[PDB]
């Protein structure tokens, strides 16, 4: 599914990522749209041979179970194929514990480079939430 920037500032606000570990909703959907362009199915392969799944590029080498990443771990407890569905509650549940890991939103690369110290409410501008 590629949401729209406003249905996903929506869904992120509803499942409880507005303020998380004091991250405001701009800094979510800032992070999705640099991650994924806001498409649920995205998936890249990392050098390291783990792959980044869904809106928010979940990593297979920590986070979820793909049966191709040696060596890894599943702290999700969910198969990297549930943060690839339309439905994102998965992937927001696994971002919880992503962002409380210790370096807040650090964690993902995008965001440290392209979202962080900008003006992340811009993505958030016009929806009515
Ligand atoms: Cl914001
Ligand atoms: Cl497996
Ligand atoms: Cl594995
Ligand atoms: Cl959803
Ligand atoms: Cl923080
Ligand atoms: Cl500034
Ligand atoms: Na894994």
């Amino acid at each position: 599914k590629v949401f729209g920037r406003c249905e996903l500032a929506a869904a992120m606000k509803r499942h409880g990522l507005d303020n998380y570990r004091g991250y405001s909703l701009g800094n979510w959907v800032c992070a999705a749209k640099f991650e994924s362009n806001f498409n649920t199915q995205a998936t890249n392969r990392n050098t390291d041979g783990s792959t980044d799944y869904g809106i928010l590029q979940i990593n297979s080498r920590w986070w979820c179970n793909d049966g191709r990443t040696p060596g890894s771990r599943n702290l999700c407890n969910i198969p990297c194929s549930a943060l690839l569905s339309s439905d994102i509650t998965a992937s927001v549940n696994c971002a919880k514990k992503i962002v409380s890991d210790g370096n807040g939103m650090n964690a993902w690369v995008a965001w440290r480079n392209r979202c962080k110290g900008t003006d992340v409410q811009a993505w958030i501008r016009g929806c009515r939430l």
